[PDB]
C-alpha cells in the first residue's frame, strides 16, 4: 500500500506489510 503518517511516510507492499508497519503510527 503506502504510508502517510509523520515524517516516516514509508512504502507498504501488502496488508501483512501494511499493518506490520503502520502499527507504530498506531502503537
Ligand atoms: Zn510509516
Amino acid at each position: 500500500f503506502q504510508c502517510t503518517f509523520v515524517c516516516c511516510g514509508k512504502r507498504f507492499s501488502l496488508d501483512f506489510n501494511l499493518k506490520t508497519h503502520v502499527k507504530i503510527h498506531t502503537g
